[PDB]
């Protein structure tokens, strides 16, 4: 059975730079993301995520809750995401914990498309870190999540679908699970 995603759902932003939209987590007034957002289609081949960390400004990213333009006032990298300082804290905001689950472990992903609740399914984590989930074109930074009674356990953001049709991805310290890289080349499960 899949957690109700009620908690998870208030938190869900679409997030812009340039011409790349994908999803962010939005806890008190910080957005959490995969930094490949600020990756231009060439960019995504051989990143070099320090420097194009430099050219962007705060002004770049557009965030949005729902038709709402949240203004981002600061911005830096942890690992592999990307943490946008908002002016406003979301109101939404559940108690919360960030965990790192081991194989074996289950949990449950609300998937998103542009900021916006899809479905809910619960996925295992694989002995090679890779999860067998649904995801499509602009799913990334869609989250994986359990419920200890009144507390979300956030243990999953989503990253990359791999060639065998599995997935991989980050805790939400920005650490991949499995030895993968957040670059467009030659992996394998
Ligand atoms: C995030 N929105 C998408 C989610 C993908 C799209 C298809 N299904 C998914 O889960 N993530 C990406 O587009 C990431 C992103 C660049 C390319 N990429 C991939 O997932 C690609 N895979 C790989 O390069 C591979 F095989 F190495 F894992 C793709 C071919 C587009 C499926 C970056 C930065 C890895």
């Amino acid at each position: 059975m899949a957690f109700p995603s009620g908690k998870v759902e208030g938190c869900m932003v679409q997030v812009t730079c340039g011409t790349t939209t994908l999803n962010g987590l939005w806890l008190d007034d910080v957005v959490y993301c995969p930094r490949h957002v600020i990756c231009t289609s060439e960019d995504m081949l051989n990143p070099n995520y320090e420097d194009l960390l430099i050219r962007k400004s705060n002004h770049n990213f557009l965030v949005q809750a729902g038709n709402v333009q949240l203004r981002v006032i600061g911005h830096s990298m942890q690992n592999c995401v990307l943490k946008l300082k908002v002016d406003t804290a979301n109101p939404k905001t559940p108690k919360y914990k960030f965990v790192r689950i081991q194989p074996g472990q289950t949990f449950s992903v609300l998937a998103c498309y542009n900021g916006s609740p899809s479905g809910v399914y619960q996925c295992a984590m694989r002995p090679n870190f890779t999860i067998k989930g649904s995801f499509l074109n602009g799913s990334c930074g869609s989250v994986g999540f359990n419920i200890d009674y009144d507390c979300v356990s956030f243990c999953y953001m989503h990253h990359m679908e791999l060639p065998t049709g599995v997935h991989a991805g980050t805790d939400l310290e920005g650490n991949f699970y499995g030895p993968f890289v957040d670059r467009q080349t030659a992996q394998a499960a």
